């Protein structure tokens, strides 16, 4: 099965998922000098006031905080998007060291981690249908740098001990994802893909320019997770990021001058 080891990491994925070498793969390097301001982009609308978190799951690749997406309760609209995208889950990608972990890069700079808030287009009815469409998903990506603690992350950090290994879940109600956002909603956007298998080319990427700060202690707790199941050889869940893929025939647009 695919993963992030020497024997099953990103350079192997194309053998089971040939779209890995496709025309709109993610992540990518954001060359800030080449990205063009697009004055036609609308302001982003992040409406998370009625969000209903349910559960946190270690899926063997990351941990997902899952939401009730059976109604419009936490939605993303505006910016490059047509229509209404419902929040289904968020997760992170992170490194073994502070100098790597992000999937997207900015002028080849790697951040310590990257948050993905995953949303699906309500016109397709369910997430499984939406991932089969070129405009099915919108992923809001937020960089993490190490410095001051992020208070709104601590409830996530403190439950990780209870989902150490693959397949463990825990109740995770009443979590407010607004506490993970930076001050500014300035962004870059481009058409891309899921960054893990099945690597489907279904994503409008919206990557915020302003990183959030998390503490060294917060990211150290990420790095104590395990890719393995309980009672299997311990393999730390670190370096669960895909490197930048070729931009090909794509333009990255900026929401800001
Ligand atoms: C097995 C253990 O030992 C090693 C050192 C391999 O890693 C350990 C692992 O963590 C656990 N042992 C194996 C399980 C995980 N795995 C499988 C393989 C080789 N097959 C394989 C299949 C599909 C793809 S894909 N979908 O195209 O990306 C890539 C590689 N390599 N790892
Ligand atoms: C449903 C599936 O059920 C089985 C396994 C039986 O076949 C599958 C079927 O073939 C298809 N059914 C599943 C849904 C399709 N899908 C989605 C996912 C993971 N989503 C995901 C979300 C965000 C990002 S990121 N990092 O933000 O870019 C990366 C990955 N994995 N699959
Ligand atoms: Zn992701």
């Amino acid at each position: 099965h695919w993963g992030y080891g020497k024997h099953n990491g990103p350079e192997h994925w194309h053998k089971d998922f040939p779209i890995a070498k496709g025309e709109r793969q993610s992540p990518v390097d954001i060359d800030t000098h080449t990205a063009k301001y697009d004055p036609s982009l609308k302001p982003l609308s992040v409406s998370y006031d009625q969000a209903t978190s349910l559960r946190i799951l270690n899926n063997g690749h990351a941990f997902n905080v899952e939401f009730d997406d059976s109604q419009d309760k936490a939605v993303l609209k505006g910016g490059p998007l047509d229509g209404t995208y419902r929040l289904i889950q968020f997760h992170f990608h992170w490194g073994s060291l502070d100098g790597q972990g992000s999937e997207h890069t900015v002028d080849k700079k790697k951040y310590a981690a990257e948050l993905h808030l995953v949303h699906w287009n309500t016109k397709y009815g369910d997430f499984g249908k939406a991932v089969q469409q070129p405009d099915g998903l919108a992923v809001l990506g937020i960089f993490l740098k190490v410095g001051s603690a992020k208070p709104g992350l601590q409830k996530v950090v403190d439950v990780l001990d209870s989902i150490k290994t693959k397949g463990k879940s825990a109740d995770f109600t009443n979590f407010d994802p607004r506490g993970l956002l930076p001050e500014s909603l300035d962004y870059w956007t481009y058409p891309g893909s899921l960054t893990t298998p099945p690597l489907l080319e279904c994503v409008t990427w919206i990557v915020l320019k302003e990183p959030i700060s998390v503490s060294s202690e917060q990211v150290l707790k990420f790095r104590k997770l395990n890719f393995n199941g309980e009672g299997e050889p311990e393999e730390l869940m670190v370096d669960n990021w895909r490197p930048a893929q070729p931009l090909k025939n794509r333009q990255i647009k900026a929401s800001f001058k």
